[PDB]
């Protein structure tokens, strides 16, 4: 249902900002 252990991994962790 959500997908934030991905961000735990990526968005906030890894970005192309």
């Amino acid at each position: 249902e959500m997908r934030l252990s991905a961000f735990f991994r990526q968005f906030i962790l890894q970005r192309k900002k």
